[PDB]
């Protein structure tokens, strides 16, 4: 494993993240003042059978060397869960895999989310066509990251420090 951590989106250089949704459901972002810096607001209103979420297509998924994924979030507002998600490359070429899911609830003070690739559950509301339903996390094939849906209700939450966590240090090694 690697030691340390890597920055994924610290939100102070290019815009990487789309909107989608559907079925009455809206999504849109916005860069704002951050925990350091400019974070990502993202501002949301859930139907009952829409969905929401903002998207980071990632240049690089092979996350096998690391170990949690991390980022600093905040409510702007009545707390609402909302979903972190990781999905697999398609193995068709076209679309997305297998969609892994973490639950948060934003509140009113800044917070770090450690989340080990371990406690990510496997998406039970939907899956994806491209999908290998193989039920296990391949952290050696990651499409994209996803800060989505959980509920039919409204939220204004901000992110930052969006980085993939290590070991916390090189120690000795037994023999
Ligand atoms: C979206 O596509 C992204 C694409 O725009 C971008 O170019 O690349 C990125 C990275 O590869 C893509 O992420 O991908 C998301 C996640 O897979 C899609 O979201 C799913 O959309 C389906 C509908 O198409 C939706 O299913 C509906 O869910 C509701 C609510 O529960 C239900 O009532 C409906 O019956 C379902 O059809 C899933 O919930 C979403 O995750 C998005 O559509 C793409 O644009
Ligand atoms: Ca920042
Ligand atoms: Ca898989």
């Amino acid at each position: 494993s690697a030691v340390g951590e890597k920055m994924l989106d610290d939100f102070e250089g290019v815009l990487n993240w789309g909107s989608y949704s559907g079925e009455g459901a809206k999504v849109s972002t916005k860069i704002v003042s951050g925990k350091t810096g400019n974070g990502m607001e993202v501002s949301y209103t859930g139907t009952t059978d829409g969905y929401w979420g903002t998207v980071y297509s990632l240049p690089d998924g092979d996350w096998s060397k690391w170990l949690k994924i991390s980022f600093d979030i905040k409510s702007v507002g009545s707390a609402n869960e909302i979903r972190f998600m990781i999905a697999e490359k398609s193995i068709n070429g076209v679309g997305d895999g297998e969609h892994w899911v973490y639950s948060i609830t934003p509140d009113s003070s800044w917070k770090t989310i450690e989340i080990p690739f371990s406690s990510f559950r496997r998406r039970l509301d939907y899956q994806p066509p491209g999908q290998d339903m193989s039920g296990t996390l391949d952290l050696d094939n990651i499409d994209s990251i996803h800060f989505m849906y959980a509920n039919n209700k409204s939220g204004k939450f901000v992110v930052d420090n969006i980085k993939l966590i290590g070991a916390l240090e090189h120690h000795h090694h037994h023999h």
